[PDB]
């Protein structure tokens, strides 16, 4: 019952046109240009990380897929969407672009957001829809509760996650909850508390049919499988996503949640990366496009390799005067100068293209 089996993944026209209009005209290497045209067709997730995206991007994407499917696509296309707008978002981060706050009607705002997404998904029940639920949320409950904002947000994160899981439990949907990455939850000491947390949420949500499992490495750079531990991973024995997932799944399953995984590989092709520390997430140097999206993972715990963060779209500005500036985006191992989050960062795209593995 793998939701990635038996469908094509939609490659959206926003990314395609960023590559064709902004990137390709700047490439002076004939080989790099050809590879860019290929990357434009690789299907990546689209992000509902601001409320305004619900009645715009989500509707537009689902309408375009419906049209392609009604025109005879074989196999049918599926949508890939990230739900990312919890109140007090990113609780352990020094800076966040989240728009809502628990202290300022954020619970109600979030429930309304989920309710509206549900309405739209019900109207597009002919489009198989794969969701990643809330990057950078519950993984903080495992390791970052010492941060006062995380201790304060934890009960709300749990309650609103349960809400989302129940509300978005629709027959044509598959959901994967974010579960960090090997350098977050994969440390041996964190695996059991993570398993307890996620399995209990699954149980408390009533084990909804649509909850397929967990998503890892979202918008991060870890290898699926590398033969040598990158230096910034030491001394974690679970230094890639395969190690993490193989240690984590049995603990989850023993607690009633036989979670299947999807693994972001969109910026994982070059290993080791140029990260100086594993927690350096923003516009990291020394990275490349990784394994293309596929259901044919070879691994029974992994439904798919995916591209959740679309490589080339900026993670955050390096403009330190900007209100939304995050200090991680100004580190030595972040590519600079970088535009606002989500804006096209052509120099980053070209880095990823040059470093792609497998090559395009
Ligand atoms: C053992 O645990 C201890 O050590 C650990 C390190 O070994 C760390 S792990 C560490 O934790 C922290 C949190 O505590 C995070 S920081 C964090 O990381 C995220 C991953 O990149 C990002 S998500 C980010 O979000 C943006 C908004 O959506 C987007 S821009 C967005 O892009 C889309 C698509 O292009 C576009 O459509 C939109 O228009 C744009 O807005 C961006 O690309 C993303 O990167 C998040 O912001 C951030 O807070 C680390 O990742 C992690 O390694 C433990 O914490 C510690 O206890
Ligand atoms: C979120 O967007 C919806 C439309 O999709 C709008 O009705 C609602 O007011 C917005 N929420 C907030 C808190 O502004
Ligand atoms: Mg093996």
């Amino acid at each position: 019952g793998n939701p990635f089996e038996g469908v094509q993944l939609w490659a959206n026209n926003y990314y395609r046109s960023e590559v064709h209009t902004l990137a390709i005209p700047q490439i002076t290497d004939p080989a790099l240009r050809a590879a860019a045209s290929a990357v434009a067709e690789v299907p990546s997730f689209q992000w509902l990380d601001r409320n305004v995206t619900v009645d715009t991007l989500l509707v537009q994407t689902l309408s375009e897929i419906r049209e392609a499917n009604q025109a005879g696509a074989n196999p049918q296309y599926a949508a890939q969407i990230v739900v990312y707008d919890l109140p007090d978002r990113d609780c352990a981060a020094a800076a966040s672009n989240g728009e809502w706050a628990i202290a300022n009607n954020g619970v109600n705002n979030y429930k309304a957001y989920i309710n509206r997404i549900r309405e739209i998904l019900i109207s597009f029940s002919d489009v198989r829809t794969i969701l990643v639920i809330e990057p950078d949320s519950l993984a903080n409950m495992v390791t970052n509760m010492n941060v006062p904002k995380c201790s304060g947000a934890a009960s709300t994160y749990r309650e609103l996650t349960i809400y989302a899981l129940k509300q978005l439990d629709l027959p044509h949907v598959a959901m994967y909850m974010d579960a960090g990455h090997a350098g977050w939850l994969g440390w041996p000491a964190n695996i059991q508390p993570a398993a307890e947390l996620f399995a209990k949420i699954y149980e408390d949500a009533g084990k909804p049919r649509a909850v397929r499992g967990l998503a890892t490495n979202v918008a991060n750079y870890n290898a699926w499988s590398v033969s040598s531990p990158p230096p910034y991973t030491s001394p974690n024995p679970n230094y890639d996503e395969k190690h993490y997932i193989e240690a984590f799944r049995p603990l989850l399953e023993a607690r009633g949640f036989p979670a299947q995984f999807i693994v972001d590989q969109g910026r994982s092709g070059k290993q080791p990366t140029g990260q100086k520390e594993w927690g350096h997430w923003c516009n990291a140097i020394g990275t490349g496009f990784g394994m293309r999206p596929t259901a044919n993972t070879g691994h029974q715990y992994v439904d798919a390799f995916v591209w959740v963060k679309p490589g080339g779209e900026c993670d955050g500005t390096s403009d330190t005067t900007a209100a939304r500036y995050a200090y991680h985006c100004g580190l030595e191992d972040a590519l600079k100068p970088a535009p606002e989050a989500g804006q096209w960062f052509n120099e980053y795209f070209i880095q990823l293209l040059r470093n792609a593995n497998p090559p395009f």
